[PDB]
């Protein structure tokens, strides 16, 4: 139901990951 939060890996939206900026929280 919560949209999918920022996973970050070795690349790609990875900061997003650290600050949770973009991820919406559950």
């Amino acid at each position: 139901g919560c949209p999918p939060c920022e996973s970050c890996h070795s690349g790609e939206s990875t900061f997003w990951c650290y600050w949770e900026a973009l991820c919406p929280p559950c």
